[PDB]
């Protein structure tokens, strides 16, 4: 089997994306973010607290003919950003893309936190890291990507995301049509949970390329690049009267400037962020004051390629026995 399903930013500035999944029977469609550096799927429901929903698409598993209680397990989850969100769960049939999976765990939320009560967009998450870090207690839950995985052609999901614009997760095949060259396959540690993997070094502009280990996750769930603070000071020294803000919470950069690509090495291949990728646009709004999309990285504990990132490429995230990571133009 395979799946393959539109993906779309919910704003401006693509600060994260929305995937359309269909829940229980008849089918309830929820727009979820596809989320690979977390591991639960989770929706708003009609058990969340009232309050805390302001015109998201609930899930209701009453009206579910295939939905059934798991019975006893909660679950409760904090992300980077410090947002959260916890509640109960339900199994039930999840479809993708017309790729489905029966005997799903959907974490149904009694509790979110404000950032996704303020985001009407989002209906719930939808995660693609490795089913260790699934938060269900006391019986761990399975991903998606993981329960499916026995039925596709081949055991992969792809991410291709667009800038300003659709695009595609596809799931047990990979598009030749949409990427240019080769795909360079790169290593994969599973030890935390992630897709964590070791890009070969970067460059600013035109710049030389700098030949430099940086160990970092592959999250489709976070909007910016979060890199060395020696790799980042590098970069937005390039772009005059570029400085770090502890008042705004990272570097911006004055909104006239025209800002340089920034590559990253995969292997020995080599992926070019277009400088238009990198703004953020206004820090507040008609502020001439313009937001980052290279962050630093430093105590936040990892370093993240987030959409930023991976939007500049076609991303194969290939769950065989062993997992690897890989990366094309496009």
């Amino acid at each position: 089997s395979t799946g393959s399903a539109t993906t779309t930013p919910i704003d401006s500035l693509d600060d994260a994306y929305i995937t359309p999944v269909q829940i229980g029977t008849p089918a309830q469609t929820l727009n979820l973010d596809f989320d690979t550096g977390s591991s639960d799927l989770w929706v708003f429901s009609s058990e969340t607290t009232a309050s805390e929903v302001d015109g998201q698409t609930i899930y209701t598993p009453s009206k579910s003919t295939t939905a059934k209680l798991l019975s006893g397990a909660t679950w409760s989850i904090s992300y980077g950003d410090g947002s959260s969100s916890s509640g109960d769960v339900y199994t039930d049939t999840v479809s993708v893309g017309g790729l489905t999976v029966t005997g799903q765990a959907v974490e149904s939320a009694k509790k979110v936190s404000s950032s996704f009560t303020e985001d009407s967009t989002i209906d719930g998450l939808l995660g693609l890291a490795f089913s260790t870090l699934n938060t269900v207690s006391p019986t761990q839950q399975k991903t998606f990507f993981d329960n499916a995985k026995a039925s596709l052609d081949s055991p992969v999901f792809t991410a291709d995301l667009g800038y300003h614009a659709p695009g595609t997760y596809n799931f047990g095949f990979i598009d030749t049509t949409a990427y240019t060259g080769s795909i360079t396959y790169t290593a994969v540690s599973t030890k935390q949970g992630f897709w964590e993997w070791t890009s070969t070094g970067y460059a600013v502009g035109s710049g030389t390329f700098k030949s430099t280990s940086i160990d970092g996750i592959a999250d489709t769930g976070t909007t910016l690049l979060y890199l060395p603070a020696t790799v980042v000071s590098a970069y937005w020294a390039q772009v005059s009267g570029a400085k770090s803000s502890s008042s705004v919470g990272g570097y911006v950069f004055p909104c006239s400037a025209t800002l340089p690509s920034f590559t990253f090495g995969v292997g020995s291949a080599r992926i070019v962020i277009p400088g238009d990728y990198i703004d953020f646009g206004p820090i507040s709004t008609g502020s001439s004051s313009c937001f980052g999309g290279i962050q630093s990285s430093a105590g936040i504990g990892i370093n993240i390629f987030g959409d930023v990132a991976l939007k500049a490429a076609f991303v194969v995230f290939n769950g065989a026995t062993t997992p690897t990571l890989g990366f094309a133009s496009k």
